[PDB]
């Protein structure tokens, strides 16, 4: 791909984080803590899952960023509406305002309803995310495999401002403690 020139500097919004998350001082890394992180509750925090939003809001144009997923067993990545549900149980789908992919139990899937099997020969260590607001496109790229396409959501109906979306996943296995990291430009 040739989307790298739309690179944007994403930072994580502490106020939206699940209360177990630990966000680095530079707001560029997030991981699952082993306990509640001693923060107050608020209506923005994702309550049921280890999720957090980027601070940036996008309503036009083309945007690109990269995320490091090295040695994780489970995670979700993509974008979502600013107005997504924060409390209780929900599925990741475009109907619920999410455009995402994930790793779970050794398979990669796109967050359609129902979910779509992805075909990845080279397990990625870094993921590129491209959003074209006007075109209604969200695309995912395998940076480990020379930028190869993973998945494109087209005919997207954003229906609001978009925020970068992250899920570090649970760590029931003891093998998923590693952080998500926003990679430098
Ligand atoms: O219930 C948990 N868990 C963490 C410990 O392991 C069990 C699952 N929480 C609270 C709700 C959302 C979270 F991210 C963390």
């Amino acid at each position: 791909h040739h989307h790298h020139h739309h690179m944007v500097h994403i930072t994580l919004d502490r106020n939206t984080a699940n209360s177990w998350l630990i966000i680095s001082k530079d707001r560029r890394q997030v991981r699952m803590g082993d306990t509640h992180q001693n923060v107050s509750d608020n209506k923005e925090r994702f309550s049921n899952y280890p999720m957090v939003l980027g601070a940036q809001r996008f309503s036009s144009g083309k945007m690109y960023w990269e995320v490091d997923v090295t040695q994780k067993e489970a995670w979700d990545l993509g974008v979502c509406r600013d107005s997504v549900q924060r409390k209780g149980q929900f599925s990741l789908s475009p109907e619920n305002g999410f455009w995402t992919i994930w790793l779970w139990q050794d398979s990669y899937e796109a967050g359609t309803s129902p979910q779509t099997t992805l075909h990845i020969q080279v397990p990625p260590c870094q993921i590129g995310i491209f959003v074209d607001y006007e075109a209604g496109v969200v695309s995912f790229y395998n940076i480990t495999d020379h930028g190869s396409l993973i998945y494109t959501f087209s005919e997207c109906v954003f229906a609001g401002p978009l925020r970068p979306f992250f899920n570090v996943g649970f760590n029931y296995s003891g093998g998923n403690a590693a952080p998500l990291k926003l990679c430098p430009l």
